[PDB]
């Protein structure tokens, strides 16, 4: 088999069209409009156009050799108001993006939930409500029954951990929630809504089914502190998923999760991947309130995000996940911040991207050379997008995209990549 080559994006970072087409408003719209939730003070408008540029987006993946396009489908688009009605306007868009990405010699690998929850369900309660779940579901049904004949790979969601403690404990992501209770309800439905979609999928004719989780492994002094941060960061949802159920708290005092009669064996249906996300190892001490851990400072080189780089982490956690998950890895998402800049030059200098993506790629592809099964490698990103919290300041692409022109010129990184895929 051929292992997968790939670039990943998804759809509120780089689409626009925020209001074009029928578009539904989703948690990220409105969080944008906050006063300081995004720190350059931008939103979602116009990202990098993606939804009109298409078709020279895919031809810039064509021109690096890349096999696989990592995308996620906007659910606001395809059901405005997160449930009942569908617009049209929204399938037929994925839909010609999928006839041509296979035209272009890519693997379509989608994913359907990331982030961009619709407003119209967040105002009904979101993820705390258990009602989102089957929402989800019945979202996915309709997204396999258009795509399933041409796109392979669905993962039902995309780092939920972000989504339910960024986005309702520590309020830094959409919506803006700061309740643990909050963020624990929201953890429970977007695995049970995992599992829901994971049937509606396959029942639809889905071929490969999985889910895309982050990890940030944990080092220190001490072991217990350690342990902690794991269970909070890296096995909160793999756990379940895997039918172990939820790992002891890593919280003092938590309240309770709303798990009903059977919730978890609907959890931990059988998958055909995991998605691995990684970036950066993080370092801790023991600490002391709700979450009983400290996070230190880097250790050396570090990304403009502050985050470790650290190759030789990506090469244990595929071991560890190796030996642990019954199912194929994926490296769905890994890349780096620095501040690219570009004065004219028909190229943008970015060494230290070259340097980081070099030493991850010899470590992801030394843990398949030991028995990893290991079938892909995807770099956040294609192209430098609205990157959350941080608007517009953090530039994660492969290529750099001047917003006000929209044109995207290629980085040191893009000709590095290419030559690396070639090598094979
Ligand atoms: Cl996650």
């Amino acid at each position: 088999e051929k292992f997968l080559w790939g670039v990943a994006t998804s759809a509120y970072q780089i689409e626009g069209a925020t209001q074009e087409d029928g578009r539904g408003p989703s948690i990220w719209d409105a969080f944008a409009q906050r006063p300081g939730a995004i720190r350059d003070g931008s939103t979602g408008e116009p990202a990098c156009d993606h939804y009109r540029r298409y078709e020279e987006d895919i031809a810039l993946m064509q021109s690096l050799g890349v096999r696989a396009y990592r995308f996620s489908v906007a659910w606001p688009r395809i059901l405005p108001e997160g449930r009942g009605r569908i617009n049209p306007k929204g399938l037929a868009f994925y839909d010609r993006l999928v006839d041509r990405l296979l035209a272009s010699g890519i693997t379509p690998f989608l994913t359907l939930y990331h982030w961009d929850l619709p407003l119209a369900l967040e105002e009904r309660g979101g993820w705390r409500s258990r009602e989102t779940a089957f929402a989800f579901a019945e979202y996915a049904e309709a997204v396999a029954r258009a795509l399933a004949d041409r796109v392979p790979f669905f993962a039902t969601l995309n780092e939920p951990w972000c989504s339910a403690f960024l986005g309702h404990w520590t309020g830094e992501h959409a919506p803006g929630l700061r309740n643990l209770e909050a963020a624990l309800r929201a953890a429970h439905h977007l695995l049970l809504g995992h599992g829901l979609a994971v049937e509606a999928l396959r029942a639809a004719g889905a071929r490969r089914v999985g889910i895309v989780l982050n990890f940030a492994p944990a080092y220190g002094e001490d072991p217990e502190a350690v342990d902690v941060a794991d269970r909070y960061h890296n096995r909160f949802f793999l756990d379940p998923i895997l039918g172990k159920g939820y790992p002891e708290s890593p919280f003092r005092d938590p309240p309770p999760v709303p798990i009903l009669s059977r919730d978890l064996e609907l959890v931990a249906r059988p998958l055909d991947f995991l998605g691995v996300n990684y970036y950066a190892p993080v370092r801790v001490a023991p600490g002391t309130g709700t979450l009983p851990v400290r996070y230190l400072p880097p250790e050396g080189p570090a990304t403009a995000m502050g985050w470790e780089v650290y190759p030789e982490g990506l090469h244990h956690l595929l071991k560890r996940l190796g030996r642990e998950v019954p199912w194929p890895l994926y490296v769905t998402e890994n890349g780096a911040a620095y501040p690219d800049l570009w004065t004219g030059e028909a190229v943008v200098e970015d060494p230290e991207r070259v340097a980081y993506l070099e030493a991850h790629v010899e470590a992801a592809l030394r843990a398949r050379e030991e028995g990893v099964d290991l079938r892909g490698y995807f770099v956040w990103s294609l192209m430098d997008n609205f990157e959350w919290a941080f608007g517009y300041t953090r530039r994660s692409g492969l290529y750099y995209v001047d917003f006000p022109s929209q044109r995207r010129i290629p980085k040191r990184s893009a000709l590095w990549y290419r030559e690396r895929i070639a090598r094979a």
